């Protein structure tokens, strides 16, 4: 059994990984060594890390940027599996999403790649839903509008969102309890609360509960995209292995008041005209997690929502139909859990492949 | 002075209208006669209505389809101003948004048009934001992704939303106050509450607070769009007077946890390659309400949100940049109040013109 070191296993993402691994009994297929940054082995002890065959870290980019270089320099030839974005774009690093790019991964191992990094949550969740179309070579480009959850920003962000929602209701607790109060008076109070100085907004820098934030991460002055939107085009193509002939994936990344699921509205420009039924089949057949949701109201309300998807490995995709722009224009909406396929799952899966 | 009858002036939309008219002292330029359905004239007394010059109704579609044809039959020669969607697509009716279609309105008045209806909130808020691009005949098509407020659905929906948010927080109130509590334990509890049978979801048919619903109104079998999405193509063009040579407008209408502001993500295909700076100038110049928000984080966070725009007549538009598909592909995000330009304001304005 391979000796695997775990770093950052107590963080939010790291905790989801430990749970999923335990749930699947992955620990009986490997020898785990747990590291810590607290003053268990020290996550900063290069000598100890070099004894390992594989290192799985959910610690973050700063840690990776500090330790990874030192360890590689020792001559260490083991595998580094990372959830952080730090090494995704390195030429000696492969972004993993095995249900989608198992071939890229297989060839990469054969090539001697020793670094595998999970991809951006929005991109991996998109590929898990729409992967069938890319596999059949049908996508020319994709216009994206996201509805991203707080978990992407962090645990304290999730907490702030919950606190905000609580205070908004509290502002009109009395008014709401009597069925005949003025709804406009109620919103004046809620909105006044949202704009108040004591309204907790330090994590987001703006209210999220009862609102939305059309900006995620930093701006890349050169394109005008935020880093989050930039990863859609950059990461989608590196994952699929189309960096030299990249497929345009761009849009706006917006944060909404949800906890763990990212939702995305798509305008997909296909290369050819196909029957809707054929398109649906191509999508549903790609993997066992995607779930095609019929374009029906009651079914959509029950299946295509964060309420339904949270904490599950299911990737529903629905509202599938042709758009007014042309028969080659397809509309689609998907919902997926940010902490699972968007974070811990690709890492848990590549790990299982490395220790088999 | 013109004798104007008001119906539904006590409902949410009618109340905004009444408040706005008071704020602008519109009642000084007309003789108001208020109607009621309670057992002040009766909203159903066709003889009373027939004595007025204009009828302004925010009562709703069922009322209009009941009384309107019956009053028109008495030979009534006055004007019918409606906030409901019932008559929007009638050939003897014009959808009003004067800052955008004053010419269509003016021509219609001279022609003898007697029925003026406010337009769909999403289409109106969209045109108030990028009306400059249509004005310049620069739009080839537009794919839309909306983040719609509860107010669009109704007053009780706003209340359900606020109540859902309160419950979600109350389910983890003590844990949230504990700075060392597990975020995963907190989410597990919030999510359980959201799925509880007793979670108030009768108005939306699903959870909205902490989630989203990618479906608004009824399905339109013919195209697969919901009626809300269908209005994009139908109403955008009727408002602009382009029903004979339609511009494609389509996308996905999604409901989120906001009280009264609709937000929209746009992918706009322009007819020519224009510098971004030029495009912003074209957008900012169309009307006095649209506000171009520079593509900067801090300004965007403070200006382009429901939190900022709620209850105001401002229609900010930002995140403007060229998309990866090409220099003729424009990204844009806007936020607008659903009850003002989306409902009462276009009605308030056409009435001012009718009583001049």
């Amino acid at each position: 059994m391979k000796n695997v070191g775990f770093i950052g296993w107590r963080g939010m993402v790291g905790s989801v990984l430990m749970d999923r691994m335990s749930q699947e009994n992955d620990f009986e297929n490997l020898n785990p060594v747990f590291f810590t940054t607290s003053q268990l082995k020290s996550a900063f002890d290069i000598e100890e890390l070099k004894k390992l065959d594989i290192i799985v870290t959910c610690q973050g980019g700063d840690y990776t940027n500090e330790v990874y270089p030192k360890l590689k320099a020792t001559g260490w030839d083991g595998y580094w599996v990372d959830a952080a974005s730090a090494l995704r774009m390195k030429d000696d690093a492969i972004i993993v999403l095995d249900p989608v790019n198992q071939h890229v991964i297989s060839e990469g191992l054969k090539k001697g790649i020793k670094t595998f990094v999970g991809g951006n949550c929005t991109v991996s969740l998109m590929l898990m839903a729409i992967g069938g179309l890319f596999e059949k070579d049908l996508v020319e480009w994709i216009s994206v509008a996201t509805y991203q959850a707080a978990s992407g920003a962090g645990a304290k962000n999730m907490r702030e969102l919950l606190s905000q929602m609580g205070l908004l209701e509290q502002a009109v607790s009395s008014e709401l309890k009597d069925p005949a109060s003025s709804i406009l008076d109620i919103e004046r109070k809620v909105t006044a609360k949202m704009r108040a100085d004591n309204f907790p907004t330090d994590n987001f820098g703006a209210a999220l509960g009862g609102s939305l934030i059309p900006w995620i991460d930093k701006l890349l002055p050169e394109t005008g995209q935020t880093k989050e939107e930039w990863k859609g085009y950059a990461e989608t193509n590196k994952i699929l292995g189309l960096s030299d002939n990249p497929i345009p994936v761009d849009g706006l990344c917006v944060r909404i008041g949800a906890l763990r699921c990212h939702s995305q509205a798509f305008t997909i420009k296909l290369k050819k005209d196909l029957p809707l039924e054929e398109i649906e089949q191509i999508i549903a057949s790609h993997n066992e997690w995607v779930k095609v949701i019929p374009n029906d109201k009651e079914i959509t309300l029950r299946e295509l929502t964060p309420a339904k998807v949270t904490g599950t490995l299911s990737v529903p995709v629905g509202r599938l139909r042709k758009l007014a722009m042309g028969p080659e224009y397809l509309a689609a909406f998907t919902v997926g859990d940010q902490l699972l396929w968007g974070a811990a799952e690709p890492v848990r899966r590549i790990l299982k492949q490395l220790v088999a």
